[PDB]
């Protein structure tokens, strides 16, 4: 199989729901049913060059050389700050140093798990490859993102992860990797009519509950809630079988940064697993990293000493369009920059 | 290189002529003249989703291929592709294939048809059991952001899709060889802020790469930016060529950007000796440039105007901001049905 060799975040500091809420970006009733306590956010730190920097991080515990990093991939969900420029070029230049292949991979959320079926697949087609880099990075700034009302339930994060995926070894092994599509549903996140054409364009701002609304109307509730339902338990099941493991056998569950009733719905209700057993407490107080949620939980729990060596995690990811990531990861041994 | 290519296709919507241009003010005369472009497709209603999803049934269906049989599906693009926080590789899933293979974009600016085709080759040969891939494009590049004239002068940008099938199983053409090469030195000549430095945080409202490129070069020199960009070229061209075990003699077509004819002639005519007629040259400056979609929307040109024989080869090139490059070798195994005489 392939190892989790390195992994690393840059977060900017926190504005918590408290600051929010006085500052008027945020209601009440919000800040009520998402449960958040707050979220990174950034100044004038741009998303590629909170990329690179956690790609330093992530490479630095690595301990891979440059040479041996044969693809950067660096996925995102939002405007990267300048037109028909390279974003992934960026972070090469600036955290590896070398000049394999870098290009940018996006499935909106569930891009970070995207980028890791491409650089599995990448590692395994050559025999003689040996570490790719994933990285992502987001700046949920005005003018055309409100952090809290653009997708209401789910509160956005500025930030960068990395994570360094190696052939070779590493503290982690990546035991499963699924990946579920649904495109029937795509017409969700976006104007026209869910099942034609898109409408003309929209670069500010997002507003996702006005395309859901029309979505939910056109092809029914009972549809779009099933169809969702499903593909998220398709991913899960898969990723498991695959491992040879059951939800019992895993001791924490890495849970997109969602507010409290996505997570409920989506989740502790349907699952039945408790939150203690998840990511919630840390995802609440950071914010949703797009593609990245995966790798700063993960991150996180290592890092923190929350898993030990021996201990299955279980990776949850979810991307509008949709699609689902779903991955267990094995702890081989307590990297040295942890606790 | 066990890899064919089974379908291709572009769609193009109609084209605005030069002429129009300058009668608009889109177009300068000393523009005009230097890129010696013809005409430029334009989208009224199309949105690059669309296109790309347009094209893709195109290449599909000429491929033969059972949507079941793709296994990956990658849309790659270089501008806004109309909704934030939206799937478009998923819209061309939803209504050019049908399946539920993963689909997911793949950027590199000008060079993601090709970045795509890395990925996409890779993910074929990584399990036993896989059969095709389904590479799409698609841009709109419309105002206020952008400027298809004057954004970038020198290259004339087109809205379009493109699309190409790749398949393990079999196709009327063989990838023989496909290289890319990257020096990420360059990429601050495409964005605001110190080269060497982090990105601005400015954004700025309408794209001018123009002054990009000036700050860019006052900086890091130009000297040392033109031979970076020229030795990047020829890396990628030696590079697949060698790997195909031929020369540029043995290549019967050159499928080159849709730039104009001052960067081409710059790029391509005088540095490599090859004649604008053994290239797509006729095709691309009435088309436009089409980001990462040039090489296919060329190929396809080629092969459905059946100007590239069986057993002869066709060199593939694109480049991207960045800077990426890649070449690719394509040998003609047969001419397909949907193609002329
Ligand atoms: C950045 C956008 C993105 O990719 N988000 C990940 C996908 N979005 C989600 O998973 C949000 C949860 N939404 C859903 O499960 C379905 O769309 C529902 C259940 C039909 C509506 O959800 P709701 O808006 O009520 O929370
Ligand atoms: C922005 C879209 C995109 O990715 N285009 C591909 C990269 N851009 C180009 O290749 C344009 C040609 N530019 C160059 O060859 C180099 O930048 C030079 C040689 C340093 C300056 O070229 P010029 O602008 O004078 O034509």
């Amino acid at each position: 199989d392939l190892y989790v060799a390195g992994c690393g975040v840059w977060l900017p500091p926190p504005v918590t729901t408290e600051q929010a809420l006085a500052a008027g970006h945020c209601d009440r009733r919000l800040a009520s049913s998402t449960r958040m306590l707050s979220v990174a956010v950034a100044d004038k730190e741009t998303p590629a060059e909170m990329a690179a920097l956690a790609a330093q991080t992530a490479l630095d515990r690595s301990g891979v050389a440059p040479a041996h990093v044969d693809l950067v991939l660096h996925a995102s969900l939002y405007f990267q700050g300048h037109h028909l420029w390279a974003p992934s070029s960026y972070v090469q230049r600036v955290a590896v140093g070398n000049r394999c292949p870098a290009m940018e991979v996006r499935q909106v959320s569930n891009g970070g798990m995207a980028a890791l079926e491409l650089a599995r697949a990448y590692l395994l087609a050559a025999p003689d490859r040996v570490a790719a880099l994933i990285t992502t990075g987001d700046r949920m700034h005005p003018p055309g993102f409100d952090r809290w009302s653009s997708d209401p339930g789910t509160v956005y994060a500025d930030g960068g992860t990395a994570l360094v995926l190696s052939r070779q070894g590493g503290f982690a092994r990546l035991r499963s990797l699924v990946t579920v599509s649904e495109p029937v549903l795509e017409g969700m996140h976006r104007g026209g009519h869910p099942f034609g054409p898109p409408s003309p364009e929209e670069q500010r701002a997002v507003d996702l509950d006005a395309h859901k609304r029309a979505y939910v109307a056109e092809a029914g509730s009972s549809f779009s809630v099933a169809r969702v339902s499903a593909g998220q338990e398709e991913a899960l099941t898969g990723a498991l079988e695959a491992a040879g493991a059951g939800l019992d056998d895993i001791s924490r569950v890495v849970l997109p940064h969602m507010g409290w009733r996505r997570l409920s719905a989506a989740y502790f209700n349907k699952w039945h697993i408790q939150p203690e057993r998840t990511t919630w407490e840390f995802g609440r107080r950071t914010g949703h990293l797009g593609g990245g949620d995966p790798i700063a939980g993960f991150d996180h729990l290592v890092g923190s000493g929350r898993l030990a060596p021996g201990e299955l995690c279980l990776l949850v990811s979810v991307g509008a369009g949709f699609s689902w990531s779903c991955a267990v990861v094995e702890l081989l041994e307590r990297p040295s920059w942890a606790a």
